[PDB]
This record gives C-alpha cells, structure tokens and sequence, in this order.
C-alpha cells in the first residue's frame, strides 16, 4: 500500500497544483478585464461566468480538502 | 474498499470540477478577446490555440465520461 | 488489478489533458496581455501573477511525470 497511497498522494497534490494555477489565470484574467475595462451584455457576461467560476473554484478547493482528509486515512 | 472507492470518487468529482472551471474561464477568455477585439497574426495565434484548447476540453470531457464510468464499475 | 490500474491511468491522463488546457489558455492569456498592452501597478501585478503560473505549471508537469512513473510501477 505504501506505493499504492504514493500515486495517489501524487494525484491529489498535482490536482492542488493545477486548482492554483486556475486561481492565478484567475487573477490574471480579472487584471485583462480591467484592462479592456480602462478604455451592453458583454459586463453582465463577464460577471455571470466570473461568478459562476468563482463558485466551481470554491467547491473545487473543498473538494481538494476532504480528498487530503480521506487520503490521510 | 469503500472507503477506497471513496477517495477515487472525490479525485473523480474534483477532476470535473476543474474541469468545469477551466471551460468557464475560457467563456471569459473568449469575452475578454471579444472586448478587445471591439477596439496581423495576433488574430492567427488566437484562433490556433482557442483550437487547441477546445480540442483539449473535448477529450477531457470525454476522458471524464470514460473516468466515471470505470469507477461505477 | 488490471482494471484497477486502467481508471488510474485515465485519471493521470486526464491530468494530462487538464494541464495542457491549463497551458494553451495560458498562451491565449498572454496574447489577451498583448492586446491589451498595444493599446501603473497594473503592470507588476501581471508580472507577478504570469509568474506565479509559469511556476505552477512547471511544478504540475513535474509532478505528472512522476505521477506517471509511479503508475507504470
């Protein structure tokens, strides 16, 4: 099992890798909205999808949570 | 293995999480590009990789699909 | 044991297929910069942001090569 809970151990840190690389294009694509933003629908789209991934953001992060807690088991 | 299945399982959902997350900031880059296209080859690396990304989405989607299905198995 | 390994595999590879997503909106990312930049802080913070990522997806493929080592073992 030692090497059994190791890949997964791996699979659970790389998918906390790749949720903070989704957070920091996160805040890397608010500062290019603010950006564009400095010179209709197209604001009420922006925040529809930023809230909608601002949400699947979070539940991913507690997602990421209980599988640290479940694999610590 | 229940609690086996149950790890697995989160690794699963958390993998359709980010999935979901990165399609939802490609809706934003997609507007985010529009905003500023309202204002060369610039245009040509744009489409050669908005290709490439909803090339990558797709598989995973499917890759998801097969994941789930696996585990319900 | 087979089937075992066979979900684990299509979880690392879709792994894979989310880092290379995560990468080619990172491209685009960057090509939204540009745009934006052919027309203050403002300019730090995608900086230290474009750094962040580049860090974090360096670290994510290192770990998805490991995570595919440990799985052929």
């Amino acid at each position: 099992t030692v090497q059994a809970r190791q890949l997964l151990s791996g699979i659970v840190q790389q998918q906390n890798d790749l949720l903070r690389a989704i957070e920091a294009q996160q805040h890397l694509l608010q500062l290019t909205v603010w950006g564009i933003k400095q010179l209709m629908e197209w604001d009420r789209e922006i925040n529809n999808y930023t809230s909608l991934i601002h949400s699947l953001i979070e539940k991913s992060q507690n997602q990421q949570e209980k599988n640290e807690q479940e694999l610590l088991e």
